[PDB]
């Protein structure tokens, strides 16, 4: 039913280079799958009400997760920084559900969100197509 | 002393369709870990023994299968689950191997190879070509 | 009306080692083209008939093979060259199919399938599962 | 003998998103091969005196090539923009050899080079490790 395509823009050499180290899919709304093409990561979801997380690890050992999904028919996103080596996407993704602590972030149904880690790395998520079933967003490191 | 499990996937029959990875999870025990890819091989680096990771595949015939790889008591193991539901993702499967989640048995068996055939008739075999040391390797085969 | 050739690679025997793509070229006739990848498949989009492209593979046993795919006279063709030299790259191979470069014959045969065995003993078969239309598909098989 | 590893930094959303559409290897110095890992593209060359080219196509139809290699034991690079659809890496790469027209660019043995296409896209190539056998460089779109 829904589709979120992501393209990553690493704009600052000083942050090191980030690469995806995990790709999870939440089991609500009939699950879904991750796919990639032309550098664009797509999360196809079986309906409104589930999500996916992409965890990145930079060349300087920084760990960050990007959470994207659809809540009550409106896209939502989140970015968590300064993650411990054992705080995986498998650990993070479930926290937005069944009162795991981040549920309220999801319900916000944000079309854009940005954060700067404690070590200075700014991560943004902005939806370039925030409406419809074929959503698109950019993930910007700076 | 961390651990690494490198996987190379072999697809042998156009019969069962073409499978592609649709998800990759890392368990949180043993200080976690990460998935990497290079020269067509998938590596799961683990911060030691006691954790694992899962690759979820989807064929062009709509089939969904998962491959679990990890280290139990400094001796590798593997597992394959077939005929998965669309909402039966790796987040549902990977945890079942721990906390009496349903598959702890399989993990404890510390297998260095495993095979099974989905009801749909697809066979998947995981075989560790390097089943000892801190750099284990294995091949994932579809047929 | 451009052309697309989608390739899915099947590796069947740990014997011949594991091959990985080490180069991808596009011939410049027919307004060129581009290589793309998605869901584990490789597509060569061509600005019409009269051009082709090459994938160069390298196994873990140091073997070097190339797969040529293109369209000749609105009818697909393919070719496989084995036992290539380290300096016998796809830039050396792809051009030989034109300008009386040495392999124009093969291209003209407009094959919808082809097989061969390198002296080292590795077999490679390219078979077009969709050999007609503007969206041709084929499987590259190693064994 | 030599190795050039590249990481791509697409810093400006306004340029569209670039993705590699061709990867060629020149046959001099015993050829070589292209490999990738953690978003880093590596060109392993059988010796000093050959090169490789990466051609990119953006979401807005822009075509550009990045040429990297080792000449007389010193790395070199080049970027050609505004390429026609039939001006492929296979067409471009050979032009730096046997007096193909770009030979002089190669002989410069540049450790850094930047150009701005006719449509405003600036492409830079800067070597972060310009010495040794394990060279490294960043490709920056802006």
């Amino acid at each position: 039913s829904y589709s979120i395509t992501l393209r990553v823009y690493q704009t600052n050499r000083d942050r090191g280079y980030f690469s995806i180290v995990e790709k999870t899919v939440w089991h609500f709304a009939n699950g879904g799958t991750w796919s990639e093409a032309n550098g664009a990561h797509t999360l196809t979801q079986g309906g409104s009400g589930t999500s996916g997380v992409l965890r990145f690890l930079s060349t300087k050992g920084e760990r960050i997760t990007v959470a994207v999904g659809v809540h009550n028919y409106k896209r939502w996103c989140d970015v968590v920084t300064g993650l411990k080596p054992d705080e995986t996407a498998l650990v993070i993704n479930p926290q937005y559900y069944n009162n795991g602590g981040r549920d309220y972030v999801r319900e916000k149904q944000l079309a854009e969100y940005s954060v700067t880690s404690a070590i200075g790395t700014k991560v943004e998520v902005v939806y370039t197509v925030a409406e419809g079933n074929n959503l698109e967003a950019n993930v910007i490191f700076s």
